[PDB]
């Protein structure tokens, strides 16, 4: 029982955790890096907390580059590297390459497999329908050395783990050769038209992402009078120039006229509130994650769905799959992610080697980072996510997920830090220096009142600049961000153009004035991005002169 397994694993978190790293220790604990660390082939956790030490991306950097330029020695797994994971987190603008192996991929299965089973005790009668999850994959590239690099679910969707997989839980409207393809709009275009034929099979709609499911239903609102078309013809539109997918959904695609009927009956209409059960009136739910930064989209995906309850299932990363969230049908808002011990080494940092506190034994109501090893060869990795311990399950702890350091905007997978949105700023005014003017001070909001959502900017100047100028500093601030952003703009269109607002001078003194009702003077400092969802975003709103709006795409290719 995948149900006893959890219980079991919860039931001795402390135990797994030193059999997994006498596991991890006794694979890796001879390779460079270990004994670098002067473990010396030690497999018992006294040596290792005694000998290994924290460490970040950078730290370990040296040690990744050398194996993508093609260094096959064991530097950190005698298990060496099938390909690299590309977080979505950046360093230097680029994308942080995570190691793997490919004894890793039967972890991953082993934690999706769990999630139906949890589902399962909350939402009867799933194996009896179908599940419409918009899938997509991303670019690969290859390293020097010739190792790949690519999103760990565009490493996910092309294994057969996925593509030949045995499973009623698991019958999906979208055929893999529509996920596998290439182009967005291909790709989408075929997984609505597949979804729509199979319509009132459907318990469930997803994506990965809140935003994944915001733009599909975009799509629907754009393309649905050619969708209506080729539903009644029963004839694939010739847009579709792939061969591939013309061949999976054409598979399926059957005329039908009281489907096409009912499809301009819902989507002719300019009210689009719970157009979800219009068009799938059986969906029981949504699985989306809206936890962390995507939590911006619930109101969207309520008027959207009509009020329908939002799971979200599992965390994980390009490091590491993680654990889940074993009550899937709670309120967003009380998500609670519960790690699994089997799942690599995990340790925690109080928001040095000596403060980290064992999974077993954090405390409810603190915040930790998570620290992490893994059969892969990461060593006490800090992976940037802090976590609110909520409570336990058996001996296992249960997380709120609070945000990854340093990361002040998102509107995907996109992970804007200050840094990197400081830097564009100043790129920026190159183009206002001749005016004469400077920005005195910035702050950002993610703006999602519209599909795709885009990066807003406040600018309070110093000196006038014209609106054409000002635009075109979007464009800059837009070349300055970084490789996922600009993928994001030119490639999935799941940003839409960078806007800037200027502000009137005086607005970041009153920013601090309404701030001061509260905090303390002498430590306030201006918030780089903004959320109180209404009451600060409506004050830098209401001083706003002028707006403007990127008027092209950023550069990127892969
Ligand atoms: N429910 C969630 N599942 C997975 N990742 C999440 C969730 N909420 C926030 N995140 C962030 O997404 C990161 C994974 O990035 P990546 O390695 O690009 O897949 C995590 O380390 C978290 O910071």
């Amino acid at each position: 029982e995948k149900l006893r397994f959890i219980d079991e694993m919860t039931t001795n978190v402390d135990a797994v955790q030193e059999r997994v790293l006498g596991e991890i220790l006794g694979r890796n604990a001879g390779t460079e890096y270990l004994t670098k660390c002067g473990l010396d082939g030690a497999t018992d956790r006294a040596a290792f907390r005694a000998k290994v030490p924290v460490v970040s991306y950078d730290d370990l950097q040296p040690y990744i580059q050398r194996i993508a330029n093609g260094d096959r020695s064991p530097i950190l797994s005698t298990h060496p590297v099938s390909e690299f994971l590309t977080s979505s987190g950046t360093s230097a603008g680029e994308r942080k390459l995570m190691p793997t192996i490919m004894d890793e991929l039967d972890r991953r299965q082993l934690l999706y497999s769990l999630l139906m089973p949890v589902m399962n005790l909350y939402v009867p009668g799933l194996d009896k329908g179908k599940g419409l999850y918009f899938l997509f994959v991303k670019s690969e590239t290859k390293t020097p050395g010739g190792l790949t690099a690519r999103p760990v679910l565009t490493s996910y969707y092309k294994s057969d783990h996925f593509k030949n997989r045995p499973d009623p839980y698991h019958n999906y409207t979208s055929p893999t050769a529509a996920i596998l393809c290439a182009d967005a709009f291909q790709s989408m275009y075929a997984q609505m038209v597949c979804g729509l034929c199979q319509r009132n099979d459907v318990l469930r709609l997803g994506a990965v992402f809140a935003s994944g499911l915001l733009r599909a239903i975009r799509f629907l609102q754009l393309n649905w009078e050619q969708l209506a078309d080729d539903i009644e013809s029963g004839e694939l539109t010739p847009r579709v120039t792939d061969p591939s997918v013309r061949e999976a959904v054409a598979a399926i695609l059957l005329p039908d006229p009281e489907l096409a009927k009912l499809i301009r009956a819902e989507c002719s209409k300019g009210d689009w509130a719970g157009i979800i059960t219009r068009v799938w009136p059986n969906t029981k739910y949504l699985d989306v994650i809206v936890t962390g930064a995507m939590a911006q989209y619930i109101p969207t995906l309520e008027f959207y769905s009509g009020g329908l309850p939002m799971a979200c299932t599992m965390y994980a990363s390009s490091e590491c799959y993680f654990g889940l969230n074993l009550r899937p049908m709670c309120d967003p808002s009380e998500v609670s992610y519960t790690i699994m011990p089997n799942m690599g080494y995990f340790e925690f940092l109080p928001v040095d080697a000596t403060q980290l506190v064992d999974l077993a034994r954090v405390e409810v109501g603190r915040e930790y980072e998570l620290v992490i090893t893994t059969y892969a060869g990461l060593n006490r990795y800090r992976v940037g996510d802090v976590l609110r311990v909520t409570g336990f399950h058996n001996a296992a702890p249960q997380f709120r997920f609070v945000r990854r350091k340093n990361v002040l905007l998102s509107i995907e997978s996109d992970k804007t830090d200050e840094a990197e949105l400081q830097r564009a700023v100043e790129r920026a005014s190159a183009l206002l220096r001749p005016h004469g003017a400077s920005v005195v001070e910035y702050t950002s909001q993610a703006c999602t009142k519209r599909i795709p959502g885009h990066y807003v900017i406040y600018w309070e100047l110093l000196t006038v600049v014209d609106a054409d100028t000002l635009g075109r500093c979007c464009l800059e601030m837009e070349e300055a961000l970084n490789t996922v952003y600009r993928q994001s703009r030119v490639a999935d269109g799941s940003i839409g153009p960078l806007e800037i607002r200027v502000v009137r001078p005086g607005t970041f003194e009153e920013l601090m004035d309404y701030a001061i009702s509260r905090g303390a003077s002498i430590n306030q400092y201006k918030v780089p991005r903004c959320v109180t969802f209404p009451p600060i975003v409506e004050l830098l709103d209401s001083r706003v002169v002028s707006s403007h709006f990127s008027p092209a795409l950023p550069h990127w290719t892969p």
